[PDB]
């Protein structure tokens, strides 16, 4: 059978106090009856508000990024600071950070390793660009990104890792991957983990899909055997996130 699914909301750089209060109320009033881990990732400045208002017991709060250590890093937020305020999930290596903010495979792998050492659950993002897909490099790219992370982890650390496969061409564009496209990559990843890390790790690993997931396409993605849930951007700012959660039944 499949491991426990995850439905994760990446709000990105969005929100006002009023809109967040309304959306959290919607999430609180949605009764979830199956075993799923829901995750909401607000901007840093909204974490305290969401902590105060979110009561649905299926949810945890995640940060959208972090650095490993406190110190002289003006503008950044560290993992120890997040832990002290009660946040123990983080998204690392999102495409937007790899693209705009210079996060290379080695930077991502270092961050993931440090988060695991500090007791975080980590959603680590990987995925290929349109050019790489059309060059038939998808497998090489996603396995390179994954092996860079794996090189800095011990086997036990994998209990804290969730992989999110987000093809860059699907992020925010409306052009979701087909279920067959996503399943092909998820199966390739799970096999790599099984051979290189362990079959026990691979059977428990959650591999999420993201990139233009909405409430109408989520259930047909989740039907595939190696898809364990979703990392959702635009649709997670809307009430229809409730139906994305319920598509993981």
């Amino acid at each position: 059978a499949k491991p426990q699914p995850i439905a994760a909301a990446n709000w990105k750089c969005n929100g006002t106090t009023a809109s967040i209060e309304k959306l959290v109320q919607v999430f609180n009033e949605h009764t979830i009856s199956h075993d799923v881990q829901c995750v909401v990732a607000p901007t840093f400045v909204h974490i305290p508000l969401v902590q105060a208002k979110l009561r649905n017991p299926k949810y945890v709060i995640s940060a959208q990024n972090a650095i490993a250590k406190s110190g002289a890093f003006t503008g950044e937020v560290s993992m120890p600071i997040l832990k002290d305020i009660g946040v123990h999930w983080v998204i690392l290596g999102h495409s937007e950070r790899r693209t705009y903010y210079g996060e290379t495979d080695e930077i991502v792998a270092q961050k993931v390793s440090e988060a695991c050492k500090q007791g975080f659950m980590v959603i680590a993002c990987i995925g290929e660009t349109l050019q790489q897909r059309e060059a038939n490099q998808t497998a090489k790219v996603v396995l390179s990104q994954t092996s860079a992370i794996a090189a800095k982890l011990t086997k036990d650390a994998w209990n804290q890792v969730v992989l999110a496969y987000e093809p860059v061409w699907a992020i925010g564009t409306g052009k979701v991957a087909t279920p067959e496209q996503a399943q092909e990559v998820h199966l390739l990843l799970r096999k790599w983990v099984s051979e290189n890390i362990g079959t026990d790790v691979a059977a428990k690993l959650r591999i999420l899909y993201g990139g233009s997931v909405n409430a109408a396409n989520a259930a047909t993605l989740y039907a595939k055997p190696d898809i364990n849930g979703f990392l959702v951007g635009g649709a997670s700012l809307k009430p229809e996130f409730r139906d994305i959660i319920d598509a993981t039944r």
